[PDB]
């Protein structure tokens, strides 16, 4: 179900994007790495590059939150490859500080990535269908004493998701919306709970969160990866709440 | 334990809100009422003073999702009546076309006040504690086919909320914040269902809400604003999530 479609993954520079973007693209999906960080996203590029033909690949910068630049970001994708077929809203901040633009990012700009990936996917406008999967966190299904706005916004992602799915059978677009839920994850988004800049009045707190991380463990990307690519297979999965930890590996909310 | 309190209730003009202001007024709060409709806050506020004595309200022109406006509406409430006890997050539209406006009023404006609230009460900053109270939905719990973005809000107060929750213990701020989830309320926004305006490409599914209507049947405001009253008085309920429903009344989401 994968060789051959085209994905666009958001945040895929590094961590979880990135395996995404591995991962469709060992099962031969054409990937556009969507990503704020040109740095992040020219290496990552790179390294794509040394493993997988260039024509299967394409960056482009883009601020996810940023509606306008996102819509061309769309376009330039479908000029490129000429259809998508797997949307990944994974792009994600911890800015408990800057909690506004955690919101925009982590909750605004997954409803507009979906609202976009239906129009070019859905039947209702001549498209084929398509799979939408946006990156909750287990933080979408229980408190986070120490980020409740990242929190507010995983627990949106959820809602969201679970509604737009039922949505999608309503309109018969063809599309299906799924999200996932990680524990902890190994990804540099781990370091910013060190940080007053992105942790504000909740900095003398972390270490609550340093002790979760090493007594839950930490899930490797490429699991994450594997969840999604269940997702992507398995077409009776719409509206799914797919959970990934350590101790219960890749799972299901059940509601 | 509600005598003498100073209340700010947001969307306080009508429905829910309007109901919240006389629970409040009834039991000998102080009550600022917070709307950006003007025509409805003041024939509200005149009708309280038919009630209530005249002092005991206050009303203010405010559109919650203005920053600016809502902190200055905060510093215009703490001013005229020299304190905060008890605010009430309780405005929100359904809007599914202008759907960012929506979040901005649902989910922002809620984390925006709740934040100005512990700025003014927590003990931290000189208060004498307090409580949030936030207006969320069932849609906070489930999700809503032709609403997605209002689920989407509704479940990010969730989140907010029961992890703001923890946050007020960890800091001894002295204040507790709880939400409130109804079915459906007998008050204005049921007809938004019938309006193109606000419900966009979902219009065509109405029905659906409809039956669920039907089939749930609908809650007096008063019984939402005893749910209020309930939180506000037991000083053992922080980061509760109260369920108030036609079948089961008053009752609390288990985790
Ligand atoms: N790592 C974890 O423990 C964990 C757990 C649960 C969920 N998540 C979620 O997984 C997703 C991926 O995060 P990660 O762990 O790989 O972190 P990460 O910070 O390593 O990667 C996030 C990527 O998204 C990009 N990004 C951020 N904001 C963007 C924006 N506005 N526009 C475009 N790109 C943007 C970053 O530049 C980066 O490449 C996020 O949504 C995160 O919330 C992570
Ligand atoms: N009525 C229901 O079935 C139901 C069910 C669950 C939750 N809720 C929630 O209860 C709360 C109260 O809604 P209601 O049912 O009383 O509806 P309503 O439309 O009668 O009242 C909402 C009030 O909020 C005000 N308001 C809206 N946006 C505002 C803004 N930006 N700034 C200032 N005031 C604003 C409106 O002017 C109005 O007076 C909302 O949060 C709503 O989502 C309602
Ligand atoms: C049984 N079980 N239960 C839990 C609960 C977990 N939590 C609760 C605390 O905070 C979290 C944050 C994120 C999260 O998305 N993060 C981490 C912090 C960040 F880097 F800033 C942003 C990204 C994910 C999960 C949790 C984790 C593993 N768990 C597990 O294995
Ligand atoms: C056991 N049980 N389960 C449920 C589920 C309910 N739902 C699911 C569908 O949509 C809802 C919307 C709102 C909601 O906040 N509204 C109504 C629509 C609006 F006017 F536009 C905005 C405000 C509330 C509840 C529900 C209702 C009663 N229920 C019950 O009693």
């Amino acid at each position: 179900h994968v060789n051959g479609k085209v994905a666009l993954v958001t945040g895929a520079a590094q961590g979880i994007g990135r395996a995404f973007a591995e991962a469709l693209l060992l099962k031969g999906a054409k990937v556009a790495l969507v990503d704020w960080n040109l740095e992040a996203g020219v290496q990552c590029k790179a390294a794509l590059d040394e493993q997988f033909e260039p024509q299967k690949t394409l960056f482009i910068q883009c601020d996810v939150a940023d509606q306008q630049q996102l819509r061309d970001t769309f376009r330039k994708v479908v000029d490129h490859f000429g259809r998508l077929d797997i949307l990944v809203n994974n792009a994600g901040v911890n800015n408990e500080k800057n909690w506004e633009k955690t919101l925009q990012i982590n909750l605004v700009s997954v409803i507009s990535g979906t609202y976009l990936g239906l129009d070019y996917m859905s039947k209702q406008n001549g498209g084929e269908g398509g799979i939408i999967i946006n990156m909750s966190s287990l933080a979408g299904l229980m408190p986070v004493a120490q980020q409740p706005v990242y929190c507010a916004s995983k627990h949106g992602i959820v809602g969201f998701t679970r509604s737009a799915a039922l949505a999608a059978n309503l309109m018969n677009s063809g599309v299906r919306l799924n999200a996932i839920c990680p524990g902890f994850v190994n990804t540099a988004i781990l370091e910013s709970i060190e940080k007053e800049e992105n942790m504000g009045q909740y900095i003398e707190y972390k270490d609550h969160i340093k002790d979760m991380i090493k007594y839950y463990g930490i899930l490797d990307p490429p699991l994450i990866a594997n969840g999604l690519i269940t997702l992507i297979e398995d077409d009776a999965l719409n509206g799914a709440i797919m959970k990934i930890t350590t101790s219960k590996g890749i799972h299901f909310q059940d509601y």
